[PDB]
């Protein structure tokens, strides 16, 4: 277990012990209370018994009012020493309250505006690729003796403050109580608004009319008896603009930008593993309100009410998905994600809904992009700081070959994915998405075995191969065809020395794959940079099938 992890533990449990020392406390005023009652009606008796004097001899009188007076002096005496005795446990207990819930604010405060935050983070980066966040289980535990602790003490300090009602006593507790009282809803508030939280997001880039599913969980559901009635969850799909009024309290009447197919969900609570959560697995998006398409974002917002104990503690929960962009066409798609990249990647801590930076630094990109370029081919060679130096040049149309170079240089959106590159008519992004599209689509096993070289230059290729043996071939991606590969290879000749073949795209891979394509090239004999041809593609070799129509019975390769 980690050092910050143990830490937490230890708190946790050093709560856990004076809660208990309140709650002893509170028993024990509790029968002091009660005694000293008993007690002052046994000064009323004293004064009873004077009375029952009037008829009695008054020499046998003379004794008993002695004895009477000696007993009420004293009796007197006793009430009130016994009366500061209550005072000053019912403030040695409220400083006790307030000590306790301090330690529980700054445990609370770890929990929710680290360790949550840092996991929302984990969920955020997930969407570009970024690690898997994990299991809400450890948070989920956590906020379990946040609710526990909180709730025990809430109710030692009703159970006080009935005793007060019972028997007042003016003075400093009244204000001590008012004051424990405030930081008791500050810290139910903050709890449950913060716990309510969505396990598996919405798709970031959603096409209308297609079914997709989310999970919301309330972390502290179980620990609050919030299970008995378990509450609906409803969603809807908001603006940018509704998520920043909604978050500053200026939501007129109830705003949305579309409507939801099966946009409420009922919380179900699992006994087993104390998860309170709505899955919602059937929604679709029916309709959106529009004001580029590609770069307008919205968000899924989830909202329930419920109330906390057998009481009236009513709660209205609000969360908003990670922002989401719709597309209804499909070709969209690409545009949308080059959105949702610099969203998920750059979005800074605490951000007003779905403010982003104009510009970043290049390794920030590169860290977006290889993160991202890993998970679209399934592999773990990703971007090497060849690579990276390679989409630099192309990038800022810079000549130096050292990465370091690149260092403080900006990239702005619009140098991203809004204006095009020099001399071409497609932006950076759909050059880089255009290249993870052949790969992820025909590729992966390629790429992943090293032959295709991919981010080299014309210029590059040349000198790679112009020592090489006749037949060394290295397969390039192409500049003028967006998602195109082109076999850049040597051989010996009066004009030329290396040659770049036409490029080929998906439709051309559709009808014949890289690996036959190569196969059917006999004079591409070494892959870069001695790597017999067969060695590397006769895997991937298309063995040919025999046909029912030609008179097989069984199949045969012929
Ligand atoms: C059939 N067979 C046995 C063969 O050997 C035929 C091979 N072949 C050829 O000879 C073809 C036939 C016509 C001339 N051809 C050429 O390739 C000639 N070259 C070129 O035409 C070009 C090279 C490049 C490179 C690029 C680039 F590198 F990608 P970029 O980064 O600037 O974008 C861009 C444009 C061109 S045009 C040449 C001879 C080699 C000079 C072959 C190549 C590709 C295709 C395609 N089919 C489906 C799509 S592309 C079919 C024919």
């Amino acid at each position: 277990m980690s050092q910050k992890h143990l830490q937490i533990n230890q708190t946790f449990e050093e709560l856990r012990l004076v809660t208990q020392d309140t709650e002893n406390e509170l028993k024990k005023l509790q029968q002091t209370q009660e005694y000293f009652i008993i007690q002052y009606q046994e000064s009323l008796r004293i004064q009873a018994q004077f009375a029952q004097l009037a008829q009695l001899s008054p020499q046998e009188r003379l004794s008993r009012e002695t004895a009477l007076q000696q007993k009420q002096v004293s009796l007197e005496a006793w009430l009130q020493r016994e009366a500061q005795t209550l005072q000053q446990y019912r403030v040695e207990l409220a400083e006790k309250h307030q000590k306790t819930l301090q330690l529980l604010r700054k445990q609370q405060t770890i929990i929710l505006d680290d360790e949550l935050i840092q996991w929302k983070r984990r969920q955020q980066l997930a969407g570009n690729g970024g690690p898997p966040e994990g299991s809400l289980d450890v948070l989920q535990s956590w906020c379990e003796k946040l609710a526990e602790i909180i709730w025990q003490n809430r109710q030692q300090i009703r159970r006080a403050e009935h005793l007060c009602q019972q028997l007042p006593i003016p003075g400093p507790v009244e204000e001590m109580l008012a004051e424990v009282n405030a930081t008791i809803t500050d810290i139910i508030s903050a709890l449950v608004t913060s716990t309510f939280i969505i396990e598996k997001q919405p798709p970031q880039v959603l096409k209308t009319q297609t079914k997709f599913a989310a999970t919301v969980r309330l972390l502290v559901g179980g620990k609050l008896n919030v299970h008995m009635n378990p509450p609906q969850v409803k969603a809807t799909i908001i603006s940018e603009q509704q998520a920043k009024s909604l978050l500053k309290n200026e939501n007129t009447r109830n705003e949305c930008s579309g409507e939801i197919l099966n946009n409420c969900c009922v919380m179900e609570y699992h006994q087993a593993t104390g998860t309170l959560s709505a899955h919602f697995r059937n929604m679709s998006l029916k309709r959106i309100k529009r004001a580029s398409v590609t770069e307008e974002k919205f968000t899924v917002l989830f909202e329930s009410q419920f109330s906390v104990g057998s009481n009236e503690l009513v709660f209205q929960v609000k969360t908003l998905s990670l922002p989401v962009v719709v597309i209804v066409h499909g070709s969209q798609d690409h545009n949308a994600t080059a959105t949702v990249l610099w969203d998920n990647a750059f979005a800074e801590p605490g951000r007003v809904p779905f403010a982003v930076p104009d510009k970043v630094l290049w390794p920030q990109l590169c860290e977006a992009l290889n993160m991202k370029f890993k998970a679209e081919v399934q592999s773990n060679r990703g971007l090497t700081k060849e690579n990276l130096v390679f989409l630099a040049q192309k990038l800022f149309n810079n000549s130096s070959s050292h990465l370091e170079d690149y260092s403080g240089l900006s990239v702005s959106w619009s140098q991203f994915n809004r204006e095009n590159l020099p001399g071409w008519n497609y932006t950076f992004w759909q050059w880089f998405d255009g290249v993870m599209e052949v790969l992820k689509k025909h590729h992966k096993p390629h790429w992943n075995d090293g032959a295709i070289l991919g981010f080299v230059n014309k210029q590059q290729a040349h000198d790679l191969l112009i020592n090489k043996p006749d037949g060394t071939f290295l397969l390039r991606f192409s500049d003028s065809e967006i998602g195109g590969i082109t076999i850049a290879w040597k051989f010996d000749s009066p004009e030329r020395n290396l040659w770049n073949l036409k490029p080929f795209t998906t439709r051309d891979f559709s009808i014949r794959s890289l690996a036959d394509r190569l196969g059917d090239l006999s004079y591409l004999i070494y892959v870069f940079p001695d790597r017999p041809k067969d060695e590397v593609f006769s895997k991937y070799y298309t063995p040919v099938l025999a046909k029912a129509v030609d008179g097989y019975v069984k199949p045969q390769i012929k």
